[PDB]
């Protein structure tokens, strides 16, 4: 038996008993995060655990076989999976060292409580009191003190640990054959065999940069913008020719400028389409909603929800009979059960939201057909992509009138055009600098290229000439404002957004185009598009088994990212934003 035919007979017995005690691990999973009950609780950290150990095994067994002697791509990468065991390979000392500063952080983090300033009990927590303010609110001051406080209470206490954090995960990778924490985490978008389906991790720092420069130009015109309207809001701080400060980017980090729209509201008048009242007139309750998406997935050839889905899903909160977690979900346990966990309300904000999880849920019972450990999108941003692209067809007042949510004499105004695709920016191409800013300084700190005495210095650097954004307070190396986000606190990576977004809106384009729809890329709605949904399967299926390169050309038609689809989609706000910045500065003073 050639060592190849061992491994699959090894692989053969993982998937098959990992399927099942994964699946006991989800049931598990769905009785807390619905039933709280602290009973509950301790059986989801039982099968939790039983899970984590299984796989643990499993692990180092699969390292007793060598990939380099593989045949089958399929294989060979089930397998290389598998035998990424990551923390293992350090000491158990090491080990624990490591999760203790992970918890360590993350308990800090958690623990987030800023006083404020003349007030010695206005001291609130981050999620209850700090983001209001810093998303609604328009004194400088206050801002200010919540950004510095977070920033300096909580950065500072997390210095040391992330300084020790870096060495810990950089030996841990380098333990594995890697050259830095950063390789290890580009790694997930390489993928390799077949034909120029490969992608090597090194590429990706190229594509996210080519990628970039060509976003530049939108991200510069809607600084302006954005500073301009912010300026008329807080003009004794804001210099036109100046980066912005950060304490008003509508939150704490300025990840997504979206809650400053009505500050920056193109037009103003002009209002929005909120088809919830409509909603809350025809009663449409939350199966209504669901019931509406699959009816859409229908529409594009894709399957129905199972009986399994109508019945055990907990599409509205519990009542008062039991206590839950509200943040929406989309749940493959496993062995044919799916579900979908929200607190669905009447809201075309939920409904969006609906077809979004749904869209998650199509993705998984299409590749139920692969094994397990290729039982997943192709890179770590083709899921969430998909749900994305749902609610951009949802949206289209086109789909909205066929649903009966708004009158068919309704037109569109360029005016309302301009101010949804101006709100759809902030929230996208807002986070896209921010993301790609992010994630290279943790790359380079990694690979040691920024020394810890410029550690900080070097951060906010890069936050003015990429992001555009100046610190309002000038910070030490005392202070650690990265670890200050949760994705950084908790050992998490960030570019996934930054792809996801991109590949989202090459996504959309070519479905669109399939479907045969001439205009604007932001009036698009694939139903009815039998062969867009042939498409989108014949991707969708395929999981993690052939190379991400692979889907996107079964796709799109080509095998790595395009940003032309996403300038594509906000060209008209491209274009207004240039008119209407003629006559002041596109750009932002590097030192300011
Ligand atoms: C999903 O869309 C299909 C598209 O034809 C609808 O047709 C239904 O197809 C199903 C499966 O082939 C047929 O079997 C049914 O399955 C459900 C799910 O367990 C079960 O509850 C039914 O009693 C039946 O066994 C079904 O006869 C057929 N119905 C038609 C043609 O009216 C289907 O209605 C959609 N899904 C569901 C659950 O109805
Ligand atoms: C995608 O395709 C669907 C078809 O499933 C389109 O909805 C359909 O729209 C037509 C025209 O309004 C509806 O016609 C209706 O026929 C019934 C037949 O009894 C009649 O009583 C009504 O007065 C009306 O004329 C049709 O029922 C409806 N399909 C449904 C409700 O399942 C939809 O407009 C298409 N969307 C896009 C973006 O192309
Ligand atoms: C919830 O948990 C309690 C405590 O473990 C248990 O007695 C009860 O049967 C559970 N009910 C549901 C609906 O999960």
């Amino acid at each position: 038996p050639s060592t190849e035919d061992l491994v699959n007979t090894f692989l053969e017995k993982f998937n098959y008993e990992a399927e099942e005690l994964s699946y006991q691990s989800s049931l598990a999973s769905w009785d807390y995060n619905t039933n709280i009950s602290d009973e509950n609780v301790q059986k989801m950290n039982n099968a939790g655990a039983k899970w984590s150990a299984f796989y643990e095994e499993q692990s180092k067994l699969a390292k007793t076989y060598p990939l380099e002697e593989i045949q089958d791509s399929t294989v060979k990468r089930q397998l290389r999976a598998l035998q990424h065991s990551g923390s293992s390979v350090l000491s158990a000392d090491k080990n624990q060292r490591l999760n203790t500063i992970l918890n360590s952080m993350s308990t800090i983090y958690s623990t987030g409580k800023a006083c404020n300033p003349s007030n010695p009990q206005e001291c609130l927590l981050l999620e209850p009191g700090l983001d209001d303010i810093m998303e609604n609110s328009k004194d400088y001051n206050e801002r200010l003190w919540a950004w510095e406080g977070w920033r300096s209470e909580v950065g500072k206490q997390l210095r040391p640990l992330y300084e020790e954090y870096v060495a810990l995960k950089n030996e841990m990778a380098r333990a594995n054959n890697y050259e830095d924490y950063g390789d290890y985490w580009r790694g997930d978008y390489e993928e390799e065999w077949e034909n120029g389906y490969n992608y090597s991790r090194n590429q990706l720092i190229d594509d996210v940069e080519h990628t970039f420069t060509q976003i530049m130009p939108l991200y510069q015109h809607l600084h302006a913008y954005v500073r301009t309207k912010l300026m008329d809001t807080y003009p004794s701080y804001i210099s036109p020719t100046g980066c912005l400060p950060a304490h008003l980017l509508g939150d704490m980090w300025g990840r997504f400028w979206t809650n400053l729209y009505p500050l920056t509201v193109p037009f103003g008048q002009k209002p929005n389409i909120d088809v919830t009242n409509a909603m809350v007139n025809q009663s449409w309750d939350a199966r209504r909603i669901f019931k509406e998406a699959e009816k859409f997935f229908v529409s594009v050839g894709l399957p129905n929800m199972t009986q399994g889905f109508w019945e055990n899903s907990m599409l509205t909160e519990p009542s008062d009979s039991r206590k839950v977690v509200c943040h929406p979900t989309a749940w493959d346990l496993g062995k044919g059960d799916f579900r979908i966990k929200m607190c669905t309300k009447v809201t075309m904000d939920d409904f969006l939201t609906a077809h979004h999880e749904m869209g998650h849920i199509q993705y998984d019972m299409a590749y139920a057909a692969q094994p397990f450990l290729l039982r997943n999108g192709a890179n770590e941003g083709f899921h969430e992509a998909v749900g994305e692209i749902m609610s951009l067809s949802a949206a289209t007042p086109n789909h909205l009138k066929n649903i009966g949510l708004l009158p068919p004499s309704f037109f569109e105004d360029s005016e309302t055009e301009i101010n949804f695709l101006l709100k759809q920016a902030l929230t996208i191409v807002g986070t896209l600098p921010f993301t790609y800013m992010l994630e290279k300084w943790r790359w380079m700190v990694f690979k040691g290229e920024i020394p810890k005495d410029q550690w900080m210095k070097t951060w906010w650097e890069m936050k003015r000439n990429i992001v555009g954004v100046v610190e309002p307070v000038p910070h030490d190396e005392t202070y650690c404002d990265p670890a200050s986000l949760f994705h950084v606190a908790n050992d998490y990576s960030f570019i996934r957004y930054y792809t996801r977004t991109i590949y989202q809106f090459q996504f959309q384009e070519a479905l669109c185009q399939i479907a045969k729809h001439e205009g604007p890329l932001h009036k698009c709605d694939i139903s009815n598009s039998s062969e867009a949904g042939q498409k989108l399967l014949e991707m969708l299926k395929l999981g993690k088994s052939k190379p991400w390169t692979y889907a996107l050309e079964i796709v799109v038609g080509a095998k790595n990212m395009d940003v032309r689809p996403l300038l594509n989609y906000f060209e008209p706000l491209f274009t207004w934003l240039k008119e209407q910045n003629r006559n002041s500065f596109v750009g932002w003073n590097t030192d300011w």
